[PDB]
């Protein structure tokens, strides 16, 4: 559970939302027991106009587990409210029937899709052309900052993420970055990035060596996964730790202190932040406040 118990926390009814006035459209993305759907929301809105929203929801392929996951993730959502930097929750749908968790739609899609159509034509200074809406530094770092904050909220509210990855970033218009959970809508049994370890598939690359070793996830182990995130972007959507596999080597040489290089647009005070996100020991590393300190003072002297 971490630190806090998801069951225990209560779901406010102000959220609750008729699920007969939802009209389901195509699915943005599906795992083996959830999805999520885009659908229209009628009645959303003071005025009749219906609106698009995203839905979370389960399969019938679900089994008691996913379902009281997914009654945890509504309660987590509520109990956090509205944040700038975090995917906004808009309604659920929790009686008469399964259990639906309605969000914002996000036009933009998830950055690591973003970061990896957009490395080709990416500009390091400026922009002459502003139509074109190319990748620049100044984007890069305005999402690293607005991560950093959504983070440093989730901590406030003694929430940890365990999955912190440009996956799991979703986008809006103006480079606006907003974290998610696609959680149970995600594929994670046939994408790369999650690997066996045990009976469980797991972003290694993306996890604390204390996490790996005894299952622990802390405030520090989601700022391990922050410094991760940030070579992903600055690598412009490339994966972590190139050419080689997850294996006993692997774990092996993160514990004895290898490290990646930084990549190749990274600011040098960016990848300053990734060695200490990065530090064995999770008391020498930063805290998500710090960091946005750290960022924000950057973006100043650009
Ligand atoms: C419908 C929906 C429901 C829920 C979430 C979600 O993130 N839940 C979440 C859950 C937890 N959690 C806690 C405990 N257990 C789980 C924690 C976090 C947080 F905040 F900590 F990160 C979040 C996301 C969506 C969506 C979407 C969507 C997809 N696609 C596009 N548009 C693209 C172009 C097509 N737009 C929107
Ligand atoms: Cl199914």
């Amino acid at each position: 559970y971490s630190y806090i118990d998801p069951t225990q926390l209560p779901y406010d009814h102000k959220w609750e939302f008729p699920r007969n006035r939802l009209s389901f459209g195509k699915t943005l993305g599906a795992g083996a027991f959830g999805k999520v759907v885009e659908a229209t929301a009628q009645g959303l809105i003071k005025s009749d106009a219906a609106m698009t929203v995203a839905v979370k929801m389960l399969k019938p392929s679900a089994h008691s587990t996913e379902r009281e996951a997914l009654m945890s993730e509504l309660k987590v959502l509520s109990y956090l409210g509205n944040h700038e930097n975090i995917v906004n929750l808009l309604g659920a749908c929790t009686h008469g029937g399964p259990t639906l968790v309605i969000t914002e739609y996000c036009c933009y899609g998830d950055l690591l899709n973003f970061l990896r159509r957009k490395r080709d034509e990416f500009v390091p200074y400026k922009v002459a052309d502003l139509y074109k809406d190319f990748l620049t530094l100044e984007h890069l770092l305005s999402f690293s900052y607005q991560v950093a904050k959504g983070m440093a909220f989730l901590a406030s509210k003694n929430c940890i993420h365990r999955d912190l990855a440009a996956r799991n970033i979703l986008l809006t218009h103006g480079n606006i970055t907003k974290i998610c959970d696609f959680g149970l809508a995600r594929d994670i049994k046939n994408d790369s990035n999650y690997v066996d370890k045990g009976n469980a598939r797991l972003p290694v690359k993306w996890m604390a060596p204390e996490s790996i070793f005894n299952s622990v996830y802390t405030f520090e182990s989601d700022v391990w996964s922050y410094g991760i995130f940030l070579w992903e972007l600055f690598s412009l959507g490339s994966s972590p730790y190139p050419g080689m596999p997850v294996d006993s080597k692997f774990y092996k040489m993160i514990k004895e202190g290898f490290r990646m290089s930084s990549p190749e647009y990274a600011p040098a005070e960016m990848y300053d932040i990734m060695k200490t996100c990065w530090d064995a020991d999770p008391d020498k590393r930063p805290t998500f406040k710090q960091i946005v300190q750290d960022i924000e003072k950057q973006i100043s002297e650009s």
